[PDB]
DNA sequence: GAATCAGGTGTC
């Protein structure tokens, strides 16, 4: 119902949602969905069953116009993780063939290149945005589970990236990835200017992502 | 799914 007032006053609506804000690891997922046909268990994703996740999905990307943005580690890195979210979100309304007139941003504080509003559990307050949750966060693990592929050495299909303490430990042991977020203090403790100019030698990291780490790295124990 | 332990960073 949130949803159809904002449809009846100001037309196509989108929602909005992203995953991936709280990694160490891997870049942030957005996505954009407008939708007119209902599809029954509609909620935001953390509260389903990661394969309920999955049938939701097939049924979402079938009746619905779907965008989908990412923004790149290094992206995170250079803007930080909040106005990465925004770029990413906005590549996803980009990516939508419905231009809504309209969009629900699931959290707050954050303004698209779409007029709309932000919702605070928005994700729980609207269908749309529950839906664009669901994309956002299938879509990421999805981008995990093949960097498990990448990075054999790492279980990103089981930890997505984030702090848990196995991930720690491939870390430690194995070292930091360029995937990583290097401006995230947990893998800023374990880099060293060493490895850094190691990164940008063999041309995997950008001179502006090296400049910056390097900059955050001296700024350290302050 | 909910509880409760862990672990991240942006806004203001
Ligand atoms: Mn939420
Ligand atoms: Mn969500
Ligand atoms: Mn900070």
């Amino acid at each position: 119902g949130i949803d159809e007032l904002y449809k009846k006053e100001f037309g196509i609506v989108a929602g909005v949602d992203e995953a991936g804000r709280g990694c160490l690891a891997g870049p942030v997922v957005a996505a954009a969905v407008v939708l007119e046909k209902e599809i029954e268990g509609i909620n935001d994703s953390k509260q389903l069953s990661p394969a309920k996740r999955e049938r939701l999905l097939d049924e979402i990307m079938e009746k619905a116009a779907v965008g989908i943005g990412i923004a790149s580690p290094e992206e995170i890195d250079l803007y930080n993780i909040f106005n990465a979210t925004k770029l990413a979100m906005n590549r996803a309304l980009e990516n939508l063939s419905v231009k809504p007139s309209f969009v629900l941003v699931n959290g707050k504080g954050i303004e698209l290149s779409v007029p709309g509003t932000c919702l605070v559990k928005g994700d729980q307050k609207s269908k749309l945005i529950g839906a664009a949750s669901i994309v956002a966060k299938v879509f990421r693990d999805r981008l995990m589970s093949e960097f498990h592929r990448m990075y054999p050495q790492f279980s990103f299909h089981k930890h997505k990236g984030y702090a848990t303490k196995e991930h720690l430990n491939e870390i430690r042991k194995n070292g930091v990835l360029p995937i990583h977020r290097l401006s995230f203090e947990p893998v800023l403790e374990l880099l060293t200017d060493d490895l850094l100019r190691e990164f940008f030698e063999k041309g995997l990291i950008s001179e502006n992502r090296f400049e910056r780490i390097l900059n955050l790295l001296g700024a350290r124990k302050s």
